[PDB]
């Protein structure tokens, strides 16, 4: 079967093929889209099939198909799930099935990038002291003094789902929340949960509006332990703006490394549980949702403030224009520092690039609009005018329940 | 089977159970989501009859009762003898209301039950069309004071006798193709322009010409009629700082009246429903304005700005945008023309929502619609999950006349 996509300002059709090797469920049905829902230990039975399906992938892409190579290591695999109930991958396998989640990634628009990725193997990990080193060690290669270069680090797999590696952090690098007695959060109100449980757990507070959090990490189903990152290692950019002088006395920073640390990636059936990965940001990632979310900083009042704007009415548009100021001095401020740093309106068009040529050469490109579309200037980019078909392809991340849920304390 | 939506900034949570009730299909499967594809008999008749007129009993409280049983025994004899039904004009407003509030890609639907309803049923020529349609927009425009409503032609019989209005609203700007290679005009509207033009419409080559309607009575051929140029309400756009503004010459209609959709009721359907509430300021100072494929101001109004515009990274697209947008609603609201701003439409949607959730189990909900086409996430509608599904009665998109149509 064969699918279309249109793009309305350029009448550009595309055909999608690459769906017909989707088998996950969105959520939706015939009755139901469920398009902006946020959330729509293995058998052997069901390990084998999706061993298979991954190494035929895997042996596809590198012209070995049904070689006498692709099938000794169906067979090897085969052989290893029946004598110890899991496999472990080839170096090549786990790069290329990394490499492959990312491609697959359907909320990201940052995937012009995907066959740019580092790969730290960390499955010879065994302690959560291990951990911090390997973390550590991303963290500096990943940053390159602003330079930033794309990176992922895997931990070791699921066994029987009583020994798994997390990190508990939801991403490796945040800053602290702090719920004052009065109502108000001082710091980041998105991390006052995982904040209380560092604090129990030992970590010594600063208590200001910046403070780069631990690292919480939990090796082999043990009892998470906190570290700190070296400050060293930690690139922060302080946040100015090209025409408006008092933008820096707003005492706003944020850090350089966006580095996702609490998805679950999935290899040919096999659950990495603990596989943080490291791009670079857009700004508006950071100008509108970090700083101007009524749940996050919320910044959009003290700088129309400062601005002068008529604040009266919403129809002056007030919020609209100091979330561009905002989002200029974004950019401007990582521009200057020499910190890697994409617009929206650069993404979005790559974006578009990417996706038509991987209709051409791959059948298709998965893509969320709910989520590639930028929290800003919706229609000024191309993506708005892009329609896109979503469904689910593996190797993929995947959302999992934070850690605190369901860990079992050991003491 | 029953389904929870959360919003992400404000942690509630609601209960939809309302969409167990739809009944037609989304384009989405379990392995594929299309939800930004933007266009994804007598037997047949009577069960959708009877599940119009439960809904409608059970909303004035006699469901079950002898006027009920005895509704439903005359229009089931009503089809079996004629082919098809005529609506009460009780059940003809519930239905035209109950679209609007269906609607999924509707922000406004807080408003649906304010709808006035024209009942155009005894409408015979393209002639009595005109006559109708003025009527609805000088009602509805009201000196600037707009008003919801809805006109509503004959409904479909054999399907050889279409009433059909072939513009796509009722007031929209003609579009030409120039030899410069450019376009004048909206770029939106060029086919339609040349049909105009080839039925006999001599355009004043403009670049803000009002089209005339091209109606179409009873299946025939349609005809030209000019809407009295006194009865288009136009406002030109100025901005309230910058005195350039004025001077690219733009200007915009205070009456947004779409005419292409058919609404479907009871199993009956009116392929001729023009219906008309008033503007959200986006829809013309980001999307009739700056797309690329429309009047695509935003380089010009950059340029007397003075913006950086050598790097995307300056967000001068974004500057510009945000000014367009604010001498649109100022010029509206200057010359006294109802319009919303995208902050006060959606505040409106996400109380409209509760309330829809708490009074009927849901709201059907389109978030790719819905989210405004700038500053998305400033806005309340970015933050809240929504369920799209499709309820009758509805509108429904339909082919342009001109396929369909044999002259
Ligand atoms: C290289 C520069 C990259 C850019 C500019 C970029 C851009 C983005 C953006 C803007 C989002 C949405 C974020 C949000 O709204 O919270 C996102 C989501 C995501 N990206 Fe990327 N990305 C990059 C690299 C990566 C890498 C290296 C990976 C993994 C190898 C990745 C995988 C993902 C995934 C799984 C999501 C969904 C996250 C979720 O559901 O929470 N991206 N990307
Ligand atoms: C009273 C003020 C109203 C406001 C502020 C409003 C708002 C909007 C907006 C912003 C859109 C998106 C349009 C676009 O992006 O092209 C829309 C779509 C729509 N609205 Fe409304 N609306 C109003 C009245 C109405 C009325 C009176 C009806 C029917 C009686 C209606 C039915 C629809 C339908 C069917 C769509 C989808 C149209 C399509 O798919 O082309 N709305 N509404
Ligand atoms: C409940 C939930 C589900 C899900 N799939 N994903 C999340 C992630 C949350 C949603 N809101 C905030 C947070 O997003 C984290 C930031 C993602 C950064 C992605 C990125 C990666 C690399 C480069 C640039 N950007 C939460
Ligand atoms: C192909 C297609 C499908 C569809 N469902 N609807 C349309 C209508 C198209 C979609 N983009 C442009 C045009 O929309 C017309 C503008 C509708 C104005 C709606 C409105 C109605 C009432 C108040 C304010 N605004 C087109
Ligand atoms: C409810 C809704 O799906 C939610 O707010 C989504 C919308 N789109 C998004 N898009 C991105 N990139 N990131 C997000 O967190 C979200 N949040
Ligand atoms: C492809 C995509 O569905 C298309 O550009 C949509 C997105 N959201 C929209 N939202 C509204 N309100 N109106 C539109 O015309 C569109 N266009
Ligand atoms: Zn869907």
């Amino acid at each position: 079967r064969f699918l279309k996509v249109k793009n309305w300002e350029t009448d550009v059709v595309l055909t999608d093929t690459l769906h017909l090797k989707s088998t996950l469920e969105t959520g939706c049905t015939e009755h139901i889209c469920m398009g902006s829902i946020v959330l729509p230990v293995r058998t052997k039975d069901q390990l084998f099939p999706l061993a298979k399906e991954f190494l035929d992938q895997y042996y596809s892409s590198i012209k070995r198909f049904g070689s006498k190579a692709h099938m000794d290591r169906l067979e090897e695999v085969n052989k290893e799930i029946e004598s110890t109930s899991t496999y472990q991958l080839k170096d090549t396998e786990l790069i290329y099935g990394a490499k492959h989640a990312w491609r697959n990634a359907s909320r990201c628009v940052g995937r012009i990038q995907w066959s740019k990725l580092q790969v730290f193997d960390a499955r010879d990990c065994t302690t959560a002291h291990g951990m911090f080193n390997y973390i550590c060690n991303h963290v500096k290669y990943a940053t390159n003094k602003g330079n930033l270069r794309s990176a992922i680090t895997i931990f070791p797999q699921r066994t029987d789902g009583k020994h798994d590696f997390r990190v508990w952090n939801s991403q490796l690098i945040r800053y602290a929340g702090y719920k004052q007695p009065d109502g108000s959060t001082l710091g980041d109100p998105a991390n006052v949960q995982f904040t209380e449980i560092c604090i129990q757990q030992g970590w010594k507070a600063p208590r200001g509006r910046f403070d780069v959090l631990p690292l919480l990490l939990q090796a082999n189903g043990n009892d998470p332990e906190l570290f700190q990152i070296p400050p060293e290692l930690v690139l922060e950019v302080p946040i100015r703006h090209p025409k408006f002088d008092w933008f820096k006395d707003l005492g706003l920073k944020w850090y350089g490394l966006p580095a996702v640390s609490n998805m679950l990636l999935e290899i040919g059936g096999l659950e990495f549980s603990a596989c943080p990965f490291s791009g670079w940001y857009m700004g508006t990632e950071i100008g509108v949702r970090n700083y101007c979310d009524n749940s996050r900083y919320n910044i959009l009042e003290e700088v129309a403030k400062k601005m002068d704007l008529d604040m009266r009415k919403t129809s002056s548009l007030w919020k609209d224009q100091a979330l561009v100021e905002i989002n200029i001095a974004v950019l401007y401020s990582f521009q200057s520092d020499k910190v890697t740093i994409v617009d929206h309106h650069s993404a979005t068009e790559s974006f578009i690039k990417h996706m038509e040529n991987e209709y051409r050469c791959r059948g298709g490109c998965p893509a969320d609009w709910v989520w590639i579309v930028p929290p800003m200037s919706g229609s000024i980019t191309p993506v708005f005018h892009q329609e896109m078909l979503n469904y689910r392809l593996t190797p993929s991340f995947e959302y999992q329940p934070d850690p605190w849920n369901t860990h079992v304390w050991k003491g």
